[PDB]
């Protein structure tokens, strides 16, 4: 009917990124899936690492809610609004779906420029704190 | 055939967009497009100002590109790929078209946080040169 163009994957995303469930976000991911974050211009690899730092993001952000879910196939672009801390946050997660359906490429971009700097100064202290990190740092290149 | 379920606004735009030809700009926007850039939470308001810091931000871009062309109807996120300098950079110009088929709202979103920043010094430096913007200044909200 009128979700026959959505990919279940897609769907399931929604749900799951949103919250920061890191078991939930895992089963989406493919097992070389490629992270790249709004604030260095490096990837995470990898299913454990990737839904470790997704779970992080997720815990930062508030009032987090997608607005736009546009693509088709196994190319999309989900656009959300968010905040950190008390400044506002626009975003787009890029998707890119491998033949399995599961996600291989998870590219962030987001506005304005000194809410991305309070994202990465959050992250920072989160990725630093979290002892699980010194087993992941060989995963980010 | 293939392009079926492309809108014209948005062929036009990446063609024109790319090089940063304000008249060309021009022609496809709404009379009161709203133009959000991804460095300040701040909004152009007006085909006139938006036009010439589109220009702008144009000429500061080198290597641009469209990566992908994402959506349908009045709802776009063209992915593109460029650099500020020697600084690399993604983003996302996310469109929503009117009824007659202008750029109503253009939200610019992008990655990583020090090419933004580079971004937005060069239109700060840009901005305040270009003598236009004395009257534009009152666009900006």
């Amino acid at each position: 009917l009128y979700f026959q163009g959505m990919h279940p994957t897609i769907a399931r995303m929604q749900e799951v990124v949103a919250k920061g469930d890191e078991s939930l976000i895992h089963a989406l991911l493919a097992e070389d899936v490629r992270f790249m974050p709004p604030t260095y211009y490096k990837t995470w690899t990898g299913r454990d690492p990737v839904a470790a730092v997704l779970g992080h993001v997720g815990q930062v952000f508030s009032e987090f809610r997608y607005r736009r879910i546009m693509g088709e196939g196994k190319d999309w672009a989900l656009e959300f609004q968010c905040k950190v801390g008390e400044l506002d946050a626009v975003g787009v997660d890029l998707i890119t779906l491998n033949e399995g359906g599961l996600i291989q490429d998870f590219e962030v971009v987001m506005r304005p420029y000194k809410t991305v700097g309070a994202l990465r100064d959050a992250m920072n202290a989160r990725v630093m704190t979290d002892a699980r990190f010194l087993k992941y740092r060989e995963a980010l290149s």
